[PDB]
């Protein structure tokens, strides 16, 4: 505070560095500033590198170690596993298109079908928030005709998580990778 409207992606990044200067996170403030940034495709084209077969993760800023800010690019029909967020805050702001978010409870030790809690459609410029205390989720671009682009902020940064088998609740550890960093493809 004061929380001012980010004028550009670069301005948003500057404001985020201020909000993450300390050791804690004001979730509502971070969400509000992410929401207030009006997506401008020209500002993030550099990062919007798609793959034909699955969604991509494109690192934008390393947050001076406090957070990772990245752009995810979802082709038509591309989605995630049901997954957690490794004891981190996770903000998801739509830059282009729409994504379906399905929420799930943490499974019990007992093998069982994971039934959805709820679902919603996240629309252009909206910012959602998740953490492990809230639950697990799947995120999907269910469109047949429109790619989706989202802006994700994780604090602290993390590069592993778990994917959950919808049929059993069984989890496995996954290492996350980056498709690009700072606009540069990182095979
Ligand atoms: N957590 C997923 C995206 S859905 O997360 O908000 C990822 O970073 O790949
Ligand atoms: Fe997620």
């Amino acid at each position: 505070t004061e929380l001012l409207k980010p004028r550009t992606l670069a301005d948003l990044i500057r404001i985020l560095h201020e909000l993450f200067a300390g050791d804690e996170v004001n979730v509502e403030e971070v969400q509000a500033v992410l929401e207030a940034y009006e997506s401008n495709p020209a500002e993030w084209a550099l990062y919007a590198k798609f793959d034909q077969y699955r969604y991509t993760r494109n690192l934008v800023d390393q947050g001076n170690g406090k957070f990772n800010l990245m752009i995810l690019c979802w082709g038509e029909g591309h989605g995630s596993s049901i997954h957690d967020h490794t004891d981190s805050h996770c903000f998801l702001k739509l830059l282009q298109g729409n994504l379906k978010e399905t929420l799930f409870d943490w499974p019990d030790k007992k093998s069982n079908e994971m039934i959805k809690k709820s679902e919603r459609t996240l629309r252009e410029n909206q910012c959602a928030y998740i953490n492990d205390s809230i639950g697990l989720h799947r995120v999907e671009n269910v469109s047949h005709t429109e790619p989706a682009v989202s802006l994700h902020l994780y604090s602290p940064p993390f590069d592993t998580c778990h994917a959950f088998d919808q049929r059993t609740g069984h989890k496995n550890k996954v290492t996350m990778t980056f498709h690009s960093k700072f606009g540069i493809r990182t095979p």
